[PDB]
């Protein structure tokens, strides 16, 4: 229950628990690889629990290098902030997620996502380009630990595309006990036509734990996401 029928909309679509299926074809300095993923987001709690699989065998790449890449619909929006969710208002059209991730002192990735309902499961469909990175590298050299750490990232709209922008950096921490910086520039469009809810500066704050399945023989990871926006006072 809300008073502005756009954020009823955008809320409506996220009660309850959402299925989620994540496909990532990838191509790291000719390395081609492809990533499929299922879980399920309960936008109440900011909560997504999924795990990936690599389905063309052994991933070329650090998992926690792709955890960024791998649905910021099921951020949990304060309910005094939530005219100010772009990510549900443009649902179920869906969006654009682009991002370029620059790996201080090695190569970068260029993402291309979109993000969308077909049928009742959300959709995050990616295509990924690594180019310039180090064959000794910490990247291509599976140089980082297996873990992640807590990060906040500024939100601000881009009136002009009618979308936000964010630039924010991920630490990853080398088994040396060195800091591999990854900086991300992102920007999101709509796909659809439709209004969407263009919002006042706020942050994103991030907790991820990453596990492995002992079950499980195929190269993976399970990830646990909790996501909420923050920044705006009552």
């Amino acid at each position: 229950h809300h008073t502005d029928p756009m954020v009823s909309k955008g809320e409506e679509l996220f009660t309850g628990v959402v299925p989620i299926l994540v496909e990532l074809d990838g191509d790291v300095n000719g390395h081609k690889f492809s990533v499929s993923g299922e879980g399920e987001g309960d936008a109440t709690y900011g909560k997504l629990t999924l795990k990936f699989i690599c389905t063309t065998g052994k991933l070329p790449v650090p998992w926690p290098t792709l955890v960024t890449t791998l649905v910021l619909c099921f951020s949990r929006y304060p309910d005094h902030m939530k005219q100010h969710d772009f990510f549900k208002s443009a649902m179920p059209e869906g969006y654009v997620q682009e991002r370029t991730i620059f790996f201080k002192d090695d190569g970068n990735y260029k993402t291309r996502a979109e993000v969308k309902f077909e049928g009742d499961t959300l959709v995050n469909r990616i295509e990924l380009k690594g180019i310039d990175f180090k064959e000794d590298g910490n990247i291509l050299g599976h140089k980082l630990e297996y873990n992640y750490n807590s990060h906040n990232a500024y939100i601000m709209a881009d009136k002009q595309k009618n979308g936000i922008k964010s630039n924010f950096k991920i630490r990853h921490n080398i088994e040396d006990g060195s800091v591999q910086l990854a900086d991300h520039y992102q920007q999101n469009t709509p796909i659809g036509d439709g209004p969407v809810l263009l919002p006042d500066n706020h942050y994103l704050s991030t907790q991820s734990k990453l596990s492995k399945d002992p079950n499980e023989k195929r190269d993976h990871m399970v990830l646990l996401e909790f996501v909420t926006a923050a920044g705006i006072t009552l």
